[PDB]
C-alpha cells in the first residue's frame, strides 16, 4: 500500500522524470527523464542484457520504428490493434471503454449500500473485461449505465480505435507510415539473415532494444501509460515439433504465483506453484515458455520488483492477442492493481507466414531426408517502463523519522551509484584519503560520487537515500588524524553503521554490492559504529 | 578513393546494416542494422559517453521523440527548418533542388568540352550553394537549365519543403504533433530543472542520446542520408561574457584543416592552422568553441576518421540555421565529397529566449550586486549515423591477394570484438589452453570469441578481418603438445604474427588493444612467426 502520491514528489523533486513540454503545460502520455532517471534505466537495461542477451548469447539488431503501412497491414495491427473508445455526446472527451468500464464497477463495489450478490456478480465482470468483445461491452455500458466520469454527460457506444500513429513518409501521399507499436516485426522482416547467422539450425533468439509508439486513448498511470516508450523484446525461433528447452532444470524450483485461464474462467484464485509441477500438470504449454518465465520472474526480481506483489496471468480465449494463440503476462501489484508489465506470448507462427505469403517470400528453416519447417515463435516482451515504475513503488519507503524522509531500496545492480562517499572538511587533509579510496572503489568497479551538499553528516545521507544510493563512507577527523585510519560503513536501508580501516572498505562495499556479503556479516567481522 | 559498391556489399554481407523492409521493396532513408552494426554502433556511443559526458561531468536526460505543435513552432523549426524541393511537372518525383544544381554542374565540369573559363565559374556557385536562398536558386536552375536527371523532363521551380514529420497525439485533431528533428529543444524546456543542478551557476553542459526524425526529401546517400537516425548533441550553456574555456590549452596544439567563412567567399583553400593560432587570429571567434572544435577532431579521430581526409567548415552569412549566429561543421571527405557529420553551432540565445516569451515562463540564471542573464549555447551535435559511415570508408581496404579480400582498419575502440581467439581442434586437448585465455582476456576487458568457422587458419581470419577484428590468437598443437605452451598472435592490418607463451597474450593483446604498446614493441621483444 504504497502513496502514490508522495511518491511521485520525490521522483520528480529530484528528477527521475517528468511531464515533457511542462511551460507549455505538458501532454498526457508524454514524460522526459533526469539524470537520475537516465542512470537508473541504463542500469535496467545493462541488467537486462546481462541477463537475456548475454546469458542466452541472443543476436542482436536495430530496425527503424518509421514504417510503411503495407508492413503492418500484413501482420494484422492496421485491423486489430486498437482499442475499445467511448465519448460523451456532449463534447469530444474520449475514453478507453476497456477501463472506464473497470473504474464504474469498482465505484458501485465499493459503496456501502452495494449488496454482496450484486458486488459479487460485478467482480466475475472486471475478472473478464479483456474477452468482452465489441457487443459485449455495449451491452455492460447500457446495463450499468456507464456515463462520463467527469460531469457525467451521455457516452457514445463503444467503438475500436487503432493505436498506431499515422504519417506520411517521403514528400506526397504516396507512401503512408506508422510508427511501431512494438519491435518484433522488424526481426521477421529479417528472418533469413537471422537463421543463417545460426548457421540454419533452430532454435535461435534474435532481439531487439528499441522505442515503440502506442497513441494511447487517454492515459492517466504516470509512467504506466505513455504513447511512446522503449521495450526489449525477444524472438524465440523454435521448432513447432522442438518445444522443449534444455535449460529449464535452471528455473524448474522456483515458487511463483501463477493464474491460469482457468482459474479466471472458474472464478478461482492464482496458485502458488513449482515451475516444474506446473509445466507437468499442463498448466504451463510446454518448457520453453516455462524456461521464459522463470528467467522473466528472476529478472524482475532481480530489479528491485517484490515477489509477494508478482504474478503471473494467462490470458482468456478472446483476450487473446491477433498475433497469439497463448500468452502469459508478468503482472506486478502496485497502486493500479495488477498491470502487465513482462508479456510473455507464443505467436505459433502467424508473424512468418503473413510476411512470406504477402511478398511470396519464403521464411522457412530445415531438419532432419530432410524436411522444411515454420518456426514457432515465444516473444518475450518488456516494457523498461513499467518494470522500472514497478521498482518505484515496491522499493519507496519512508523513514519512521517525524522529518517525513523517504528512500528507495534499490538492489546494488540498480541503484544510480553503489557508493557514496562524504567527508566532512574538503581541505587538504581529506582529499589524500578522499582520493585514494575513489580509485580504490574505481579498481572494484563500483560507481560512487563524493558528496559535497551542505548540511549535516545526517543530512547529507537524508538525500543520498531520497535517490536509493546502496551505500555510504564517511570519512571524518578521526580517519585523518587517528591511526590506523578508519572510515564509517553506512547502510541505506537500516541505516546501520560500522567502522573499519579506509583502505578494507573498498573490497567490502564490492562485496555488499556483489552480493558476496550480507550487511550481517559485516557486522559480525567488523565493529558497530553509532 | 574508396570503392564504395565493394564496400557496401561487404557492409550488408556480413550485416552491418541493410534495407528496412527489404522483402516490401524497401523505403529510402530506412536502413536496419545487424548484430556486427549494432557492436560497432554501441562502442562509438560508448566511446562518446566517456569523452564528452564522462569527460566534461555533462548532465544526461531522455526526452520524448514526440513533441506538440506549439513547441516547435516557437523554436521557428515550424517555419524556417525546409529544404529547397523541385519536381517534374510530367509525374511526381521530387528532388531537392540544393543537392540536384550541385550534381548537374559537375557533370557540366566534368564534359571536356566545358572551357576552364566557365568549369572556374561553376565552382564560385557550388562553394556558395547553401547562401543561394529561395530566389537565386531559381534562377541558376533557369539560367544552366536543370532539367529532371532521369527522362529529363522540366522541373517545376524551387519550393521551401518543411522536413518535419506530421503526426496527431491522441484521438481526434485537436493536438497536432511532429517528430523532433533534433534533441536540442527537450533540453531547453527543462533548463531550470538543469539549472539547478549546477547549484545555479554557469557554465554547464545538458546532454541527449537518442532518435531525431527527418522527412529527407529524396535520399541517395545510403547511410549518409535517413529519415530517422541516432544524434548525440550536448548543450553548452555558457555566459555571453565569459566564453571562454579553462581547458581550452589542452587542446591548442592540434593542426586541423579550418575552412573559414571567409576562405570560401574569397574563392581560396582551407588552411591547416593551429587551434590555438586560428582564436588568435580571430579566425574561431571563442575558445569555448574552439575546445569543442578540438574535443570533436579528437573523437573523430580515436573513432577511425582520417585527419588528412577531416576538416572544419564555417557557415555562410546566409547558410547559418534558422537559431544560430555562426557554426562550424566537421566535415569528412567521402565518395560523396565532404559531408558533416558533426554541427558545432553557437545558438547565441535564441532558444531560451523564445521559448521563456511564448509560455511567458523566465529562463535565465545569474552572477555577481547580483545580475541576470540569458545563457548563450554552444551546441555540438553528432550524427552517430553519418560517423560510423566515414569510418567505415576510412577503414574500409582491399587486400593485396588475388582472392579480393577486404577488412576494416578499426581502431581497438569501436572494432567489434578486440581479440579473436581461433583453435585448430575444438576437442578436448586444446579447451584446457581455450577456456583459460578466453577468462584470462575477460579478466583483462577484452572482448574475444572463439571461432569455430570452417576452413583453413588462413581463411579463418579473412572472415575475422573483414568484419575488422583487431588481434587473433592462434591455438595449435604446438601450443598444447610442445612445452612452454606458446600461441601465435597476428595482427590484423600487415597479418604478421608473433610467437610467445599463451599466459603473457592476454596482457600484452590488452597493452596493444589500449594503446600502450605497439605492434612494432611486440615484434622487437618476441619471437616473429612466420
Ligand atoms: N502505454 C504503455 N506504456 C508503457 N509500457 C507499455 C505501454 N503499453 C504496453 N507497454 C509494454 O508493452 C507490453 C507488452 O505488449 P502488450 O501488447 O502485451 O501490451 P498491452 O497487452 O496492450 O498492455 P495494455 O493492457 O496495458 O494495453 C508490456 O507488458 C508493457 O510493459
Ligand atoms: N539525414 C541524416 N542522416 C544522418 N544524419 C544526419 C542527417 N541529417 C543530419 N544528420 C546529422 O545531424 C547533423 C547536425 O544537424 P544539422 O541541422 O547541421 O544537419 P544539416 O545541416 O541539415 O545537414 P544536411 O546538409 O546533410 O541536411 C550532423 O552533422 C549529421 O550527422
Amino acid at each position: 500500500i504504497v502513496d502514490r502520491a508522495k511518491m511521485e514528489d520525490t521522483l520528480k523533486r529530484r528528477f527521475f522524470y517528468d511531464q515533457a513540454f511542462a511551460i507549455y503545460g505538458g501532454v498526457s502520455g508524454l514524460y522526459d527523464f533526469g539524470p537520475v532517471g537516465c542512470a537508473l534505466k541504463n542500469n535496467i537495461i545493462q541488467t537486462w542484457r546481462q541477463h537475456f542477451i548475454q546469458e542466452e548469447q541472443i543476436l542482436e539488431i536495430d530496425c527503424t520504428m518509421l514504417t510503411p503501412e503495407p508492413v503492418l497491414k500484413t501482420s494484422g495491427h492496421v485491423d486489430k490493434f486498437a482499442d475499445f473508445m467511448v465519448k460523451d455526446v456532449k463534447n469530444g472527451e474520449c475514453f478507453r471503454a476497456d477501463h472506464l468500464l473497470k473504474a464504474h464497477l469498482q465505484k458501485l463495489m465499493s459503496d456501502k449500500k452495494c449488496s454482496v450478490e450484486k458486488k459479487s456478480e460485478m467482480e466475475s465482470v472486471l475478472a473478464q473485461l479483456d474477452n468482452y468483445g465489441q457487443q459485449e461491452l455495449a451491452d455492460l455500458f447500457v446495463n450499468y449505465n456507464v456515463k462520463s466520469p467527469i460531469t457525467g454527460n451521455d457516452l457514445s457506444p463503444p467503438v475500436s480505435f487503432n493505436l498506431m500513429f499515422k504519417t506520411f513518409i517521403g514528400p506526397g501521399g504516396n507512401m503512408p507510415g506508422y510508427l511501431r507499436p512494438e519491435t518484433a516485426q522488424g526481426i521477421f522482416l529479417n528472418f533469413k539473415r537471422l537463421l543463417e547467422f545460426n548457421q540454419g539450425k533452430l532454435p535461435f533468439a534474435a532481439a531487439q532494444i528499441g522505442n515503440s509508439f502506442r497513441n494511447e486513448i487517454s492515459p492517466r498511470s504516470g509512467l504506466i501509460r505513455v504513447r511512446e516508450f522503449t521495450m526489449a523484446e525477444i524472438e524465440h525461433f523454435v521448432d513447432p515439433s522442438e518445444k522443449d528447452h534444455p535449460k529449464f532444470q535452471n528455473v524448474a524450483d522456483l515458487h511463483l504465483y501463477l493464474y491460469s485461464a482457468k482459474a479466471q474462467v472458474s472464478g478461482q484464485s492464482a496458485r502458488k506453484m513449482r515451475l516444474g509441477d506446473a509445466v507437468e500438470q499442463g498448466v504451463i504449454n510446454n518448457t520453453v515458455l516455462g524456461y521464459f518465465i522463470g528467467r522473466i520472474y528472476l529478472y524482475l526480481t532481480k530489479v528491485g520488483i517484490s515477489p509477494d506483489k508478482l504474478r503471473f496471468r494467462q490470458h482468456m480465449e478472446n483476450e487473446m492477442a491477433h498475433y497469439a494463440c497463448d500468452c502469459w503476462d508478468a503482472e506486478s501489484k502496485t497502486s493500479y492493481g495488477w498491470i502487465e508489465i513482462v508479456g510473455c506470448a507464443d505467436r505459433s507462427c502467424y508473424d512468418l507466414s503473413c510476411h512470406a505469403r504477402a511478398t511470396k517470400v519464403p521464411l522457412v528453416a530445415e531438419k532432419p531426408y530432410v524436411e522444411e519447417v515454420v518456426p514457432n515463435v515465444i516473444e518475450p516482451s518488456f516494457g523498461l517502463g513499467r518494470i522500472m515504475y514497478t521498482v518505484f513503488e515496491h522499493t519507496f519507503h519512508v523513514r519512521e523519522g517525524d522529518e517525513q524522509r523517504t528512500f528507495f531500496s534499490f538492489p546494488a545492480v540498480v541503484a544510480p551509484f553503489k557508493c557514496s562517499v562524504l567527508p566532512l572538511s574538503q581541505n587538504q587533509e581529506f582529499m589524500p584519503f578522499v582520493k585514494e579510496l575513489s580509485e580504490a572503489l574505481t579498481r572494484h568497479g563500483v560507481s560512487h560520487k563524493v558528496d559535497d551538499s551542505s548540511g549535516s553528516i545526517g543530512r547529507r545521507y537524508a538525500r543520498t537515500d531520497e535517490i536509493g544510493v546502496a551505500f555510504g563512507v564517511t570519512i571524518d577527523f578521526d580517519t585523518v588524524n587517528k591511526t590506523p585510519h578508519t572510515a564509517t560503513l553506512r547502510d541505506r536501508d537500516s541505516m546501520r553503521q560500522i567502522r573499519a580501516e579506509i583502505s578494507e572498505l573498498p573490497s567490502i562495499v564490492q562485496d555488499l554490492a556483489n552480493g558476496n556479503i550480507t550487511w550481517a556479516d559485516v557486522e559480525a567481522r567488523y565493529p558497530l559504529f553509532e
